[PDB]
């Protein structure tokens, strides 16, 4: 039996939801041989109301290259990039739930990456299977991927179809937790084209530079647009595509028309379909964005190192696209 | 005497500050024969700790076409401006400290901005006079501006000038209640472009878009960068830059290396250094951010309405530069 | 017009209340000269969630020597203490929530208090009119006084008769915020003694010693001992007693059986009941803890030194009993 | 494997700790053939961000007759008491950190810790060994017991040394989460007392009572009586005492002035020093408040009682003391 000496990086609604998962299921963890122990938590106010024991708060960086593990769930790039660095480059892996952080600061996390020290499944769709889901899938080619990525603007979709307006809407759906700190990378399609550079990092192509990401938010849906949509028999969500276009990978978000029957639209949360060769055409759903969901992600991935299993590869090389895609209607 | 009818989006760090600001000087207030009335305060989360009345609380939006003005600091662009606009058509004023929404949703918001219905004083470094000394250069014919517009990423380098490091600085700057709620926006230069960018269209261009603002961060800097200039005899800052180049006008962020003497390099506060023909060389310095440094400036701008004055007007043309100019050398 | 410089301590129910009371009514105080500046607000954790603008935080203490006012409700003896001590040096008042300070500390405290330097109403049954109600007895000898002066123990029993179990009552009690940070000086009748502690000062001996007060709570109460009394036609109550036995004064607090028509019996929050010569038969009730009414009181005192009135002033001489008392029935 | 059922009264700074670290030590438990399954947790607002699971609070008391152990760390005396005492007598455990309520509810609670069924090393000192200290020093005949009893006064002692004020002190150590809720229990020596009283009733007088302390605090204590003390090679602690005066045990706690060197006056924390005949003299030191410390002692207890080992005896009967002795100077 050995200890798993735990660094976590953030202690909001992601990170406390981790921190009691761990301690809740150390029976789970004794079974894969190890007892956990928290170092410490970083966050920014030791004092306020918080879902984790004070004395482990740290309101100031420490060193964490005593940990078995680095944890993070802060948000943003720069400052978890600082702090994550000299843990990955001493071997530590990292387990994190930062879309942000792996699609704007990949020149430098790369190579960790490719060395198998990157678990991050919690940041595509949260604890849903989306990375483990694209990994079995390399068994095929992709022909096609659309995904329903960013839950935020799910549910204010789903809202201004019940005639709900965008405001109430987000202003609902950030009470339910859903958005990031600033709402504006969910609305404009930033967060879906962080989560869509990943995908392609995975599957197609390990250089996907995420500035190659197209991205148009909903910021021009009311629900006149929604609701004349179901009546054509549609519906719009905001959609994040992979697909080929004159010999090269194409990666765009952008509000679609899509069939009120395709599995896209009658999912009700978080989706990514897939048509690749020779399998056909799959399909994954389930919660993209929450606490205990992204929770459920991480701990998924502390048991896949536990396991002995690398963190998320890269595609080992980039994939020559098979068809032209470019389907589309736009909004 | 009368009710001066307020509806505030917003009560977090900039509203609390602002509305407890406006209560506290309604002696003030009454020299103009008013009296503060709010119609409610537009709120995420009616049940956190507030310095503003319950009863005064709304959670979902709340009608508007009662109000003599709207003040809003809420933050983001597509919410605030969905809004705003009702009260806008309707010709009631809005005061704002939220320059995201007025560098991207200025197709909406410039025939508003045209007519002086528009203040944003504290949308520029905060109470910090930056607008009005702007119009009061109007008188001049403008040669070069470079400024320091972003607190957060001035209070960064400031504390790693003095050794402390990136991520501690950045956790205080966020506790001080500078930082936007994506940081990002701050230290990659994006806040300060934004601010450029209304800068821009006050002074030269009023259809000037953010879109043409370069920017850049501050990401790869660190104390020893920082401190291998102080041993130059220099200090890098991140500075916004107005300059004419090619017959066009040029907006850059980025970092600078400046002489250590000069008026940037030694401020105290955020800062902003004009160049104009035939005024000569003019400065302004103060405090970029915080919560009752934003709420002075809001203050301001309900006191300069309640004077008879218009809001802050776009530059009634676009107009070439008159010189050829260039900022400091990069780092 | 003069500005009115307020050093807050304590930023807790009470302080938050009174904060935010003093702001809601600045055109009250505009009508009596004044224009209310809070200097600062002494707090412990000064980033949490708490209902003042956190830039007025102090997690230290401050220099209270600009003040004009000093407000305390930080609770405890020694500390506020010290901090008050250099502010009544200087002739600076004192505005006080705080009975267990005026009735522990009071060989520190008395010389200030007989200088009119020290305002207490809401240090006893908050902003209920208890001592202003003394002040107008003095008028008048007192025979004997009789209080039910703690809200925590008050609603207890009221709960129990209802035939709730004593924890089940406590717990409710501090949910709604009644009971001291430890229940004990509620339950064990400590705090009514602090009260009675200075209800006996101001009224009939400027140097009565708190260690002279009598003190048994409610320790052996349960609801079959107060459902027998109901049905006796009687209720038992905590009550706190002043009356003079072999020439001296006499202070008492224990729990005793009521005829159920008495007006003590029949009050519903907190009351004082006297018998004094020649006036006869008086008695004051009303809300005798929690926020609002406590901030009610300290406002009242803001406005009664706003006035140029004085603080409370003990006795300026003990005053010679008329009677032996000596009623009652314990349980 | 058998479920070792938990009721648990407290899930604040000490009741979570406990909690956490029950969980993270489950495979520890294992080794007993049990598992570890809480009841419930009773807490007074089910609505504070807390680290124990929603549906495990409860804000009303619950049966508790089905557990095998009930954990207390609430606070206070008579609720405590109220809730245990129907466990007790059902011949359920009890493992305590409350100090109050054994001193002051000896009359009920002594006959159950007869019976071996209260566990209390977290009521003294906090998981440093101070009870299982005197069991073993039980070897020997009591000659004289000092101890630093009281983390909060120590710790503003230590900080007044270094020119610190007591009120900045103070906030320090309520912040750490060392201080009675009621801190004046702290720095007028009546936790020391109840501490003290609890180390008499274990060694000398298993009926001692608390009211026979004699107690005084660091209310008259400066930095400058502090620094003078050390000019003179001493240091001034606040010091509990048991010893013998006129053939009885007398028990004092007041400020002391140590030799600088005495094991008392350099302690790493609190501190106990005892001396005994035949062994000589003993001392044991270490952290005597703090969440984690608490719970430490606390999980300690549930380890003795899993091992079939009783509660703290009382002693099993009063002696007389052995030699007159008496403290060190008063101050
Ligand atoms: N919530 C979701 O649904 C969800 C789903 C999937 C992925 N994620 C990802 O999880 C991350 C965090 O989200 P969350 O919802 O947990 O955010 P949250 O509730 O705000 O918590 C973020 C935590 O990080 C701390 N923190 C932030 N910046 C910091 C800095 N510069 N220095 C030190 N500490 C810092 C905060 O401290 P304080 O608490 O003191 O302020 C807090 O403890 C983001 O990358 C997000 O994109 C979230
Ligand atoms: N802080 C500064 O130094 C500073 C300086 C100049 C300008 N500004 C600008 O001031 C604006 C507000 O900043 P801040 O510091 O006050 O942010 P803050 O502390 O987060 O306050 C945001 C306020 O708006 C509410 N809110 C956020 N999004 C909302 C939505 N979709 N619907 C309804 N309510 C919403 C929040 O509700 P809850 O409190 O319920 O969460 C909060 O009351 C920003 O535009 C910022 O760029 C800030
Ligand atoms: N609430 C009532 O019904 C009521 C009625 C009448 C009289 N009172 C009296 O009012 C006083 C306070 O009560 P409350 O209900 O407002 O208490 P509360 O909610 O706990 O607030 C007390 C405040 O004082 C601060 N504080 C406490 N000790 C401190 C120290 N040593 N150094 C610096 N700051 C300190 C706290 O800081 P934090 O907030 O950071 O912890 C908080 O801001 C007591 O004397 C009480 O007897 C209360
Ligand atoms: N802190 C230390 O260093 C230390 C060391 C040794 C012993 N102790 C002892 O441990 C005990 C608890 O101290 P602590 O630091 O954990 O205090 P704390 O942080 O205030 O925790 C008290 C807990 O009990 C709950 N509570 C309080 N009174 C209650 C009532 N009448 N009914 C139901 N629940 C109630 C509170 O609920 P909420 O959270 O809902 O408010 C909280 O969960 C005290 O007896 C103290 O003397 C403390
Ligand atoms: N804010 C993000 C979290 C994960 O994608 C969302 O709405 O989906
Ligand atoms: N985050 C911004 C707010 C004020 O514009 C700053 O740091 O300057
Ligand atoms: N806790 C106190 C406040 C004022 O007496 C009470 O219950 O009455
Ligand atoms: N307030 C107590 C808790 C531990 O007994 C102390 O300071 O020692
Ligand atoms: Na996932
Ligand atoms: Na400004
Ligand atoms: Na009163
Ligand atoms: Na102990």
């Amino acid at each position: 039996m050995e200890a798993l000496k735990i660094a976590l990086l953030g202690g909001g609604t992601v990170g406390s939801a981790f921190y009691n998962l761990v301690l809740e299921r150390a029976e789970e963890l004794s079974a894969f041989g190890v007892v956990p122990r928290f170092l410490g938590v970083l966050v920014r106010d030791p004092r306020k109301p918080r879902a984790i024991p004070q004395e482990l708060l740290r309101a100031e960086p420490f060193d964490l290259l005593e940990a078995d593990l680095v944890v993070e769930a802060m948000g943003g790039v720069e400052a978890p990039l600082r702090l994550v660095l000299p843990a990955l480059e001493a071997g530590i892996p990292l387990i994190t739930a930062n879309k942000a952080l792996l699609a704007e600061a990949w020149e430098s996390l790369r190579p960790f990456a490719e060395e198998g020290l990157i678990y991050h499944e919690a940041s595509v769709m949260a604890g849903t299977p989306a990375l483990s889901f694209l990994e079995t899938l390399r068994g095929s080619e992709l022909l096609e991927l659309h995904g329903i990525l960013n839950g935020t603007t799910l549910y204010i979709l789903q809202e201004m179809e019940k005639g709900r307006t965008y405001a109430e809407a987000l202003l609902e759906a950030q009470r339910l937790g859903y958005a990031e700190a600033d709402p504006t990378l969910d609305v404009e399609g930033i967060d879906a084209a962080h989560k869509l550079t990943l995908l392609a990092r995975l599957l197609v192509d390990p250089g996907f530079p995420f500035a190659e990401v197209e991205a148009q938010g909903i910021a021009r849906l009311t629900p006149e647009v929604l609701q004349k949509a179901e009546a054509r028999g549609e519906r719009v969500r905001l959609v994040a595509s992979l697909f080929g276009e004159g010999g090269r990978w194409r990666a765009a978000v952008a509000p679609r028309r899509l069939p009120q029957d395709h599995p896209l639209a009658r999912a009700r949360g978080n989706a990514l379909w897939v048509r690749a060769r020779p399998l056909g055409e799959a399909f994954v759903t389930g919660p993209g964005a929450g606490g205990g969901a992204t929770a459920s992600g991480l701990f998924a991935d502390l048991l896949r190192f536990l396991s002995g299993a690398p963190g998320h590869l890269p595609a080992p090389r980039a994939r020559p696209p098979l068809e032209e895609g470019s389907p589309w209607p736009g909004v």
